[PDB]
């Protein structure tokens, strides 16, 4: 029937993957979501005038040597690669997540969006220009979000769905 | 793409799920593939003029409780439901796999193909009419295969892809 999209949210612990996912699904901010809970959520949404169903996997935790994890990446069609703008390491680890995805899916072009989360925080350590430069280099959209205020949350997920559309159209 | 199709091979132990997958992927019979090993394969093929990528999960394991199973039944786009023509119980067991898949997908219309494997053996116990009747009742194709001779093997997988195309453009 209507088009389904398998989305996977990856990124360092603490960056806001669960908060972003819950804002999208449940439209509220949860500020203490169990950091170890990994789960999938479905929601029917309208993007660009068309209804579609998002199946979203909020990852956690053991990253390497995990059959379950590798399976999510094989199956996933698009990936939100999240870092927190006050957490430089989480930004400088993005490449690790990207490498793992390209490895498991064995493809040079996989739909991804770079998400700089925690935009509401006054102290950043990652400049917008830096994130922009990395995303441009990767050939992927970059979007700043705040799960706390909800700014950019729909935009992050809709943009990824749009990247999946193109991939299919090419 | 290059469309990708995610296929899942299911059915009772010993019916030939591995042998069918390995024939398709590696072009030879197997008589010594561990019954408990669950693994996935990729192959690029042309089906009806469409160059596409198959990602095939060869399932194994009869665990009453399985998070992985509930997962691949959710994400798999089409299901090869295999029984062996010399094994009456495996034929009966088809119902079990079908119903599991339906409940996980919450759908009566999940792309599947009924596969009657080991067609090379004279030791037959499940008649062609029985299998054709079961498939008709499910509204899915039935294909006779032999992973030994390779008879019907491409046709089984390709026909599942055709079922997926029908469903997607519904
Ligand atoms: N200030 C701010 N805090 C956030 C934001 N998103 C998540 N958090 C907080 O960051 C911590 C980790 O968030 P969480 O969703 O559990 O991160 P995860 O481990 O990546 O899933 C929690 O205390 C959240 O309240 C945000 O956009 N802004
Ligand atoms: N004669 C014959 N033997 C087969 C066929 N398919 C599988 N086998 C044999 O049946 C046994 C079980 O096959 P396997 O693929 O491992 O079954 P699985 O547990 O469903 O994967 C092995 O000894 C295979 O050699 C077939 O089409 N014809
Ligand atoms: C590991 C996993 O879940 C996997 C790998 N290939 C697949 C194809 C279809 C469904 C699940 C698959
Ligand atoms: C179990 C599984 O593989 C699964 C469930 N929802 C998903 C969304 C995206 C990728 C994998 C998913
Ligand atoms: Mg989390
Ligand atoms: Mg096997």
């Amino acid at each position: 029937g209507m088009t389904e999209y398998k989305l996977v949210v990856v990124g360092a612990v603490g960056v806001g993957k669960s908060a972003l996912t819950i804002q999208l699904i449940q439209n509220h901010f949860v500020d203490e979501y169990d950091p170890t809970i990994e789960d999938s959520y479905r929601k029917q949404v309208v993007i660009d005038g068309e209804t579609c169903l998002l199946d979203i996997l909020d990852t956690a935790g053991q990253e390497e040597y995990s059959a379950m994890r590798d399976c999510y990446m094989r199956t996933g069609e698009g990936f939100l690669c999240v870092f927190a703008i006050n957490n430089t390491k989480s930004f400088e680890d993005i490449h690790h997540y990207r490498e793992q995805i390209k490895r498991v899916k064995d493809s040079e072009d996989v739909p991804m969006v770079l998400v700089g989360n925690k935009s509401d925080l006054p102290s950043r350590t990652v400049d917008t220009k830096q994130a922009q430069d990395l995303a441009r280099s990767y050939g992927i959209p970059f979007i700043e979000t705040s799960a706390k205020t909800r700014q950019g949350v729909d935009d992050a997920f809709y943009t990824l769905v749009r990247e999946i559309r193109k991939h299919k159209e090419k």
